[PDB]
């Protein structure tokens, strides 16, 4: 029943006993594994059982399981769930769900600062406008001039019968993608409906390749809102090689803070629809996935050009070596512009010390294989070498339908 | 819509349902609790192998397209009779060359899987002795090798008997370098092979002091000790590895032998169960390169090249172990293409497992693959088997691995 992890490059092993944690199923069956896959294919006593569960796991955190205090709170529980069909979190439950959330994401690879979370309660919101200045508050404070904190703001949990609050982005910082006349694409492709929806909405286009998009924030059962980001609120990196004298002249950018704002955050049964999150950019995020996929920016071709190398065959590796120094420009750009930004290799040896802690902290650790190892030189980092178990622990964060 | 697994592709935005994972009959390591894809390992009765044979007959009957028809009612019969006295069976000289093809086209780990159909068996179930399985060997390897111009095989050796001892070949590969354990700790050679090679001096081998040692075969007939055989240095094919602007890299003196041959898989087909059959393609420019190079655990060149690369390998962000990866990498291409000898490189590889995975959608409706293994281990969202979900599940025929016989 308890898996055997071992890790190939130490020949250490170890046990995860923490899966046996895992409330809810996964896509896999013995008869099949469907761990590549990217996405998955309330009665009073499931979101009470849910709760129970929670509130158990704050006062066992807290140190004090058993206690008055505990036995209080989960009545208070009880009884909010018994007449209204729900409940509300108390402001440190959540922030501890929050961390929590984090610290269960398997396809996270910088969990070893879970612990270190700024928490904004945004649940008092009752307008788009007002979840704007929310925001606009994340970001200045997650930014903090170029050296980022890791932050999450949590706007209010979803409604039976109601509408959901919701980020239409699904990053709080994205650049539009505008389909043009061959076809074509000038900035970033994967943000064309977005960018699309924005359009329909009122918001007067730009033709840049790094067109900061705006946000279409929208409150219960009411049309998104567009609202415009102060440019100085967006920090952003001109990218240029070390040695490439030549790499920034192709005029290739990227903005600082990656804010998810697109997944839902369940906490004791509770969703919240509606919690964007921020820490820091790992260098292949850019380097590798944003600049080189073939359905992004895709600048491969480009940059192998520009070195001059023999982009005829694939046997001269003119794109493994041209996605190498456009990684190598992140990593630069960042610490020239004294950005906040983790190299793969460092990301990695980080997680291998997190799985660490994690093993003797709760017996095991969630992972998702296929995402924990980087784009590049997967085998040249740790985690490549390690087995992992993949699982659903709660709290978690959890993707959610497109509002449209 | 569909009641079968989606499969999406990231990149082009295409999908398909697998429809084949339903022909698998042996469950695999995952459960809706969790997912155990990542490990590498993962934790007879007439009766259990009659219905493996009629299954077997089944579809080779129906890869020649006469299933149902007399041929096949009979051969059924014929099966069920021969293991109704003998309590196992034999297969038709057509239908083992089928069986070997289908393990290899079932076989979720090979981004090679395209050239499934063209594979030459060899078969040799006649074979008693273990003189006479090295004598298969340099056949196997002497055709297999062909001069630089390799060509797919597998050697088929007599199947387990009941309570008789199993045919079977020690070392891991029919080509290996000796790893020798030394004074200060240290390995020198091949890390991975150090146990075989405590296992063929224990056995008499006198051993080298080089880092590319060949390893000796240590062959087993049922029943005996191994006995110990020397691999003529001819029938080993080498390239020496070069770079080809960095001079220096010819000098660092690196090399690695042309065929990649398993050899101690299980080869199971209808119940019966092949503990020697080895196979040999060729390799895919990483497997060198990459993890046999580069990884801690293995040559573990990469501070080397990249100090006479001189790259700062005092900070991670200097990208110094991705640089000289690639030139490790390209040096490995670039010297067999020199020397004549076949290689693919990780970008053909996968673009012809993209075409192969078309190919058995059209064909059986699906493809078990493992993404961990079939996504190389430098520049993975670079090839396109990255974007690609796949589906795992055990189909057979089949390899599977197999305990160390000592
Ligand atoms: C502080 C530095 C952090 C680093 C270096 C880091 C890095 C990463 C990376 C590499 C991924 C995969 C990204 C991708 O391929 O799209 C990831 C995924 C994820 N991270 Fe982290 N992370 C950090 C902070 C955070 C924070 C603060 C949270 C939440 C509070 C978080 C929640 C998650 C989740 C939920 C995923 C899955 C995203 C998805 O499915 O699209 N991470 N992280
Ligand atoms: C035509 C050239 C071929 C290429 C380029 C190819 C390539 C590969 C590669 C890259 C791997 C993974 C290597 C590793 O990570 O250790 C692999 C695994 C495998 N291949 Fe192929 N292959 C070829 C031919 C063959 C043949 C002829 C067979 C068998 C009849 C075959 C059976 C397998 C099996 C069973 C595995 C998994 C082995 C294991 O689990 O260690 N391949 N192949
Ligand atoms: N540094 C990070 N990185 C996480 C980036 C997650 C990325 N996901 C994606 O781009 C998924 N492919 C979207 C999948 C949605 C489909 N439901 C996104 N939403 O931009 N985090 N920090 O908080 O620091
Ligand atoms: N190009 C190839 N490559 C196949 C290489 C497979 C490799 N596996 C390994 O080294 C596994 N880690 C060993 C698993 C043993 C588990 N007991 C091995 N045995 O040498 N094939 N052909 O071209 O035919
Ligand atoms: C199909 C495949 O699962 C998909 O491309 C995955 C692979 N690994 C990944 N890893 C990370 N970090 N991010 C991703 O988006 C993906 N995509
Ligand atoms: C722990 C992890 O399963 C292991 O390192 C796997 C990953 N992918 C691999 N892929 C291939 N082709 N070969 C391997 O040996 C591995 N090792
Ligand atoms: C340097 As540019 C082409
Ligand atoms: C150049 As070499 C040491
Ligand atoms: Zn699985």
């Amino acid at each position: 029943k308890f898996p055997r992890v071992k890790n190939w490059e130490l020949g250490s092993i170890t046990y995860d006993t923490l899966c046996a944690q895992s409330q809810q199923d996964g896509p896999c069956t013995p008869r099949r594994c469907l761990g590549s896959l990217v996405l998955p294919r309330p009665p009073a006593e499931q979101l009470l059982s849910q709760a129970r569960d929670f509130i158990n796991q704050y006062y066992s955190s807290i140190k004090r399981s058993g206690s008055q205090a505990h036995e209080e709170r989960l009545q208070e529980v009880e009884a909010e769930v018994a007449s209204t069909g729900t409940y509300h979190l108390r402001e440190s439950e959540l922030v501890f769900g929050a961390k929590q959330a984090w610290r269960n994401a398997p396809r996270c690879v910088g969990r070893i600062q879970w612990g270190k979370l700024q928490v904004f309660d945004a649940r008092d919101c009752s307008s788009a406008q007002e979840m704007f200045t929310y925001i606009c508050n994340h970001i200045k404070y997650a930014t903090n001039r170029g050296n980022l904190r890791s932050a999450i703001t949590v706007f209010p949990q979803r409604a039976p019968g109601r509408g959901d609050f919701r980020i239409w982005n699904s990053q709080l910082v994205r650049y539009a993608g505008y389909r043009q006349q061959d076809g074509s694409v000038r900035g970033d492709p994967a943000n064309v409906e977005i960018t699309e929806l924005c359009i329909q909405h009122g918001w007067t286009p730009g033709n840049g390749r790094f067109d900061v998009l705006p946000l279409l924030l929208q409150a219960p059962d009411e049309a998104p809102e567009l609202f415009v980001l102060p440019p100085e609120l967006v920090l952003e990196v001109p990218l240029e090689h070390p040695t490439l004298e030549w790499f920034a002249a192709l005029g290739l950018r990227w903005y600082a803070l990656p804010a998810v704002s697109n997944m839902l955050l369940e906490i004791g049964g509770l969703e919240f629809s509606a919690a964007p999150f921020s820490g820091w950019y790992m260098s292949t995020e850019i380097g590798t996935r944003n600049l080189c996929d073939p359905h992004r920016y895709n600048i491969l071709e480009d940059v192998a050009v520009c070195m001059d190398l023999d982009t005829r065959t694939t046997s001269s590796l003119w794109k493994d070596k041209a996605a190498v120094e456009i990684n190598l420009a992140v990593l630069h750009s960042f610490q020239l512009a004294k950005v906040t930004i983790v190299d793969h290799h460092a990301a990695t040896v980080s997680f291998m010390k997190h799985l660490d802690n994690e093993q003797k902290a709760r017996g095991g650790c969630p992972a998702d294989w296929a995402w924990i190892v980087p784009p590049i030189s997967g085998s040249l980092t740790p985690v490549f070498h390690q087995e992992m178990v993949n699982y659903i622990l709660s709290p978690a964060f959890r993707y959610q339908p497109d509002p449209w």
